[PDB]
């Protein structure tokens, strides 16, 4: 029986993780948990799973303790902030860490888990997009089991030769691999015209037709910046250069991604769209874990389609590939700019079409440099956020 | 550099094997080869690949030597019959045996290769359908590397957990597997009406829309007895009971077959329809072998469809499942009946619709018994051939 620390338990990924862990209390206990604003959901979670430690930002500690007071919930240690996130992500008594915080805020805890040699289920893709080879080299230097939860990357992991982890990291495919096809749903506005793209509303962006998710990844999916981020993520996780990864639009989102081989083989992972599958896989790897996700029924889902992405209508993809080829702090700049642009759009301060625009501007305005350390990364991230906020405010 | 004995080199599989081996003369040399009627094609093959030994039936030896005389081809040992087939399939100097003979005639050589502990590339599916657990137990008892060449079974092999070979053979899936989906093109007459089914001609049966193959497997594909045989084959190769294998019609024949997992995962192998891919895989496993098969392009092959087989319109499928559940000598009876029924149809002695009919009759007429030995199997095969020939002759 292994202990789990869930970072961002109240979110979409956190809740799918809770489902799986609740089906297997004999294999997994919950030791630590973190939330950022959904405090009463967190209290109910605490009742059901009785963690030893919980974390919230400082400006919520009070509101949480008062709640714990009502339910007469005692015995739960309460820590605050990024510092509590790191402490629980690298805790002596934790065995597995689900990194399900959203965006850059998850970088320090996640990396911490990596440096403590935990089994790290990487859902927070932004952390890897920011830290790249630092996080990967740290996983290797501390024997951290860094397993992908992002559905495409889990699909690729499952479609690679089984010991691909221990292969020569050279940027070049290995062991017969020749290409990776990174599937994409194309977002809810795949077939929208530029006219309606210009006037998309937040509610529309957030309603994904296949996956029920948080707002940030919903928008990124509508915008195809999610797929840009996932291209960067795949390049780091599997240590491959970007021009070996090909994006494929697949509206049904039943095939999750593909690996192609030098003998003409293409291996795939597919299934009903339910993050519980890849969560269970990463959690139990190398063992398979029973879940309640129904078996894929191809008589009901009897058609699958594919097509090339429209990188003129969704320029975020070429921006991400850009950052990747540039390397260094380019993915960090991109990620920070996109974070505050998505934020500004969700707050109806900017139009949908403007989201990539601010990203591009930031990337053209702020200059790149080597990703030498986490300090440098956080620094460049702050500066990119500033540049992007300024550009925004100058367009209304 | 390893030596290869190709059984049935002149056929479709034999020629794809020749393509691959010709691209890699530094890794593979051809030591032995066999043909049954295409003698001058065989002589040209001998020129190009210079085997040490060739085999043909006795009633062709003369015709071959005369040919060798013309070209002044010497140094090639000539053996005759099933006995020469066994001798070359188990030869001290052979390392790999491609079992690409068609039908029951390939049983003794193939099994021989298995008993000599060679790496056996199993294309001749009839041999396994006949001999089942005898052949599998012999592969295990002699450490024969028995690798599937049949495209669906190669796809499944690639989609299983990687050490599935060493798992507990119990008829029950293992290591998280929950189902196998055995894809089927549905044949050229998938959407034909019973009226036109009744008057299908041999030329029509033989023209497969995806794969260029021999006549027997072409007919079996039109008839869906190929898929019956492949259900039996899968059950033996992966040691699973039949009710875990689900047939899926997939007209584009781009997905080759699938394995489903208890976490909701489905793993797949897909690619352009070219037997060179699975041949190369089985030949080089566990290493990947470069081939000239073009990479699968999902922008060109941009649609995939699936549907349930019509086992009322193609009753050969339920007949095969029948034989499998019955066990013992039931697959042998089925296979022999189908062999001479397909033969009679190709010789315009019977109508297409009659093919399964004779099979069924034979299975109802001849009684089952345990598959105790190869002797018993050959015996029951002869008796089934006799029963089927009699039934045929009694319908014109
Ligand atoms: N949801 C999905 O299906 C998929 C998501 N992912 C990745 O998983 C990560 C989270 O996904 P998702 O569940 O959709 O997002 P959510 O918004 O639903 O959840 C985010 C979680 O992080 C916490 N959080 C939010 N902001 C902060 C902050 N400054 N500091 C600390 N914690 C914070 C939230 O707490 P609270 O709820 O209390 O505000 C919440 O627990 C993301 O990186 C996403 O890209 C990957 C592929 C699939
Ligand atoms: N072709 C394909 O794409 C696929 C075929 N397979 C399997 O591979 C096997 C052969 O396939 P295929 O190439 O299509 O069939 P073919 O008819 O094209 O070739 C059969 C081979 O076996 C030889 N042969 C035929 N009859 C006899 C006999 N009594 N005794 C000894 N040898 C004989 C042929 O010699 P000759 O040419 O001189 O007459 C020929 O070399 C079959 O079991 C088939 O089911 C599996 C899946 C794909
Ligand atoms: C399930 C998953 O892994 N996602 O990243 C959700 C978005 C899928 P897409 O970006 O719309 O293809
Ligand atoms: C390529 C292969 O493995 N075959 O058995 C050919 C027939 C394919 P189907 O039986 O028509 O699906
Ligand atoms: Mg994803
Ligand atoms: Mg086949």
């Amino acid at each position: 029986t292994q202990s789990v620390c869930i970072l961002g338990v109240t979110g979409s990924i956190g809740r799918s993780t809770l489902k799986i862990l609740g089906q297997h209390p004999d294999k997994y206990s919950v030791f630590a948990v973190s939330a950022h604003s959904r405090i009463s959901e967190l209290v109910e979670i605490c009742k059901q799973f009785r963690p030893k430690v919980v974390v919230v930002p400082e400006q919520k500690i009070a509101e949480l303790k008062t709640l714990f007071a009502q339910q007469n919930i005692s015995d739960i240690d309460v820590l605050a902030g990024q510092e509590g996130l790191v402490d629980i992500a690298s805790h002596t008594d934790v065995d597995i860490v689900m990194a399900a915080i959203v965006g850059a805020a998850g970088l320090l805890p996640t990396l911490a888990a990596v440096k403590a040699g935990k089994r790290v289920l990487l859902a927070n893709k932004e952390a890897l997009v920011m830290s790249g080879e630092i996080m990967m080299q740290a996983a290797r230097d501390h024997q951290a089991l860094l397993l992908p939860v992002d559905s495409e990357h889990n699909a690729i992991f499952q479609s690679l030769p089984h010991n691909y982890l221990q292969a020569d990291r050279t940027g070049q495919p290995q062991l017969g691999v020749s290409k990776i096809l990174l599937t994409a749903s194309g977002g809810p506005f795949l077939n929208h015209s530029l006219e309606q793209l210009v006037h998309v509303t937040p509610q529309q962006a957030c309603k994904h037709p296949n996956w029920s998710m948080g707002q940030k990844i919903s928008v990124d999916s509508a915008t195809l910046m999610n797929k840009g981020l996932e291209l960067i993520e795949a390049c780091h996780l599997f240590s491959i250069s970007e021009h070996f990864v090909t994006v494929v639009v697949h509206p049904q989102s039943i095939i999750h991604s593909m690996v192609q081989y030098v003998d003409g083989s293409t291996l795939a992972q597919m299934g009903n769209p339910d993050m519980c599958t890849p969560i269970a896989h990463a959690l139990a790897w190398p063992e398979r874990l029973q879940t309640n996700v129904p078996a894929l029924d191809l008589f009901e889902y009897s058609q699958l389609n594919f097509q090339a992405p429209d990188t003129q209508k969704f320029p975020a993809l070429n921006l991400a590939r850009q950052a990747m080829r540039a390397g260094g702090l380019a993915p960090t700049i991109l990620n920070a700019a996109n974070e505050i642009a998505v934020e500004a759009f969700l707050m109806e301060r900017i139009g949908f079409t403007s989201i990539p625009q601010v990203v591009e501007h930031t990337l053209e305005k702020l200059e790149n440099a080597a990703a030498e350390s986490i300090e440098c990364i956080l620094d460049k991230d702050k500066v990119a956020r500033s540049v992007a906020q300024q550009y925004i405010s100058s367009i209304g």
